[PDB]
């Protein structure tokens, strides 16, 4: 029924851990709803892929997502949106599909000045003219696009400021840069830890724009207009139940997510048992 | 010349516990900054308060902070910026004092495609005058100012979707939406927790302006150029020390700190 629909938690999938950005900005918009989470950490990362490779692992995790009853689907992974961005919205029909290129991409066209855009991302993401095909259908505009591949290494390992990695950026950017564009997209799920950096290497007058911003936004939108929001408890007590999935392994997936979860706030020992 | 050591920790003070999202998004750019953050939450909120009463009770967090040794202040709270923006550097130096007015001021100036921007935020620092002395050297640009009181009060208590909250925010930003901005200033700490709500009152072509992002970025920008950056450790299981101090009740701080930082690796475990 729609009431059935309303109660049914989100599905949201990525290549990794990086996606918890994109998870992270959906929770903090829609603290209500019921969250599950997986990441391909045993088959990733996507970036250096084919597209062939990258639809059998991320439509592997979205059918079953779907199978097991979501009441919409957000693909988290800049990659793997940019392998099915063409046909995701018909194979999981209907089941609403929320992805993290088209939400940028408009925002980036509304957000310009000079109509000059450009767009980061892995590899695949840049290889696949995904983004480019998307702008094409926005007037008065000009994308040019760049592939930052180190820049999902140098976040993981929590190198996002000095010397060393302003270099690198000032390497891939400087296309961007001779094309003066005034807004970049930060297509890939790592890049919101390096918006400091990248803005630093832009200077101020280049708009970023965040994927995990613009899709947890756009969630809640389209949540709003089919009428498909977890009502909100009367029951203080109530909270969302969120579960999060690894195809890796899990202890490796729990060390890498401190790089993108909200820090733990600042304990006696006791020996478990049963005697006793 | 004047102590300034890269390995000291960075001070961040709030009105309370909304400061946390600047906080995490600081975090976020800065992993290996060593952190203290103070919320004022036995003495707030600030946004109903007076300007004499704003200054006491923030500078009194601030010159503590300071006195404790931190390398850099960060004034995580609108209402108290827009109380002692015109003297936290002079007071603090040499210091660095960021702060979250001036960072997304100039974002705004250069975002906005038709030169019309609004602002919102609690009733003290709209009331201040802060803003509209921030943007005063913007040219070709008209500037509106809304105040958003209860905003807070939805944010805390989690409600930032539906119908009820669409009509409070309609009700307060009607004045913009006549003054046909294109450029929105989120003023307060607790505002970027209601964007997808406000993108939907506005519009699409609405472009909103995060104070804790723009912030967060400028103090990556400061660090950098006072070469005040804490080193990447070479072992990795050296972590940053980070604090978290309420002047009120900590347990009812650490309940509520749950709303602004999301999910963490104290509950959440994976499964194969
Ligand atoms: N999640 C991927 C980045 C990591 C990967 O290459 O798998 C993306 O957003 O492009
Ligand atoms: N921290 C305040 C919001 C809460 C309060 O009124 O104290 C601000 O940013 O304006």
């Amino acid at each position: 029924s729609h009431m059935s629909d309303r109660l049914a938690p989100i599905g949201i999938f990525d290549s990794g851990v990086g996606g918890l950005t994109v998870a992270r900005a959906i929770i903090d918009q829609l603290p209500d709803e019921d969250i599950v989470y997986v990441g391909d950490t045993g088959n990733g990362p996507y970036g250096p892929l084919t597209i062939p490779q990258i639809r059998a692992h991320s439509l592997a995790i979205g059918d079953d997502l779907v199978s097991r009853g979501v009441k919409a689907l957000v693909i988290a992974c800049n990659t793997a949106s940019s392998a099915c961005l063409r046909d995701a919205r018909e194979r999981y029909s209907p089941v609403p599909v929320v992805e993290v290129i088209l939400p940028a991409v408009r925002r980036a066209v509304a957000a310009t000045r000079n109509g000059r855009i450009g767009v980061i991302g892995t590899q695949a993401t840049i290889a696949s003219g995904a983004y480019q095909d998307a702008f094409a259908a926005a007037r008065d505009t000009e994308v040019f696009t760049v592939a930052c591949p180190r820049f999902v290494d140098f976040v993981e390992r929590g190198v996002t400021s000095g010397r060393q990695v302003l270099g690198l950026a000032e390497g891939y950017l400087e296309p961007l840069q001779l094309a003066e564009v005034d807004t970049l997209v930060l297509g890939c799920t790592h890049y919101p830890m390096l918006s400091g950096l990248i803005q630093l290497a832009m200077g101020d007058n280049v708009t970023l724009v965040s994927s995990a911003e613009e899709t947890a936004k756009d969630l809640l939108r389209v949540l709003t207009e089919l009428d498909l929001l977890r009502p909100h408890p009367d029951d203080p007590s109530v909270t969302a139940v969120r579960r999060f999935e690894a195809t890796g392994d899990p202890e490796a997936f729990t060390a890498l997510a401190a790089r993108f979860l909200g820090p733990t706030l600042d304990p006696v020992r006791r020996h478990a048992g049963a005697g006793r």
